[PDB]
């Protein structure tokens, strides 16, 4: 699913993202788009032979298992399938303990590089809310 920007904004809203850890709203909404353009299905290879799943590009190094990434962590418990949903839930709950492990959002280097630092309020800006 590609999701709207209002659209996800309501969904992680409603998920409790608006200011976990601090985070605003619109943290979430900016680094979901330079991540994955808001597409549920995004996958990409790293180098080191993970892979990045779903809406927030959630690593199989440490956080899902995809059966093929070697000495891999499995920290949120999930199949990387799963961040693949159209419903976020399982994106949603792995980022809170992404989020909360020390780093905060610099985790999403699309974020670090596009989103911090920035009018990011801009993000939710004319979505009912
Ligand atoms: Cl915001
Ligand atoms: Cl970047
Ligand atoms: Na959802």
């Amino acid at each position: 699913k590609v999701f709207g920007r209002c659209e996800l904004a309501a969904a992680m809203k409603r998920h409790g993202l608006d200011n976990y850890r601090g985070y605003s709203l619109g943290n979430w909404v900016c680094a979901a788009k330079f991540e994955s353009n808001f597409n549920t299905q995004a996958t990409n290879r790293n180098t080191d032979g993970s892979t990045d799943y779903g809406i927030l590009q959630i690593n199989s190094r440490w956080w899902c298992n995809d059966g093929r990434t070697p000495g891999s962590r499995n920290l949120c418990n999930i199949p990387c399938s799963a961040l693949l949903s159209s419903d976020i839930t399982a994106s949603v709950n792995c980022a809170k303990k992404i989020v909360s492990d020390g780093n905060g959002m610099n985790a999403w280097v699309a974020w670090r590089n596009r989103c911090k630092g920035t009018d990011v309020q801009a993000w939710i800006r004319g979505c009912r809310l």
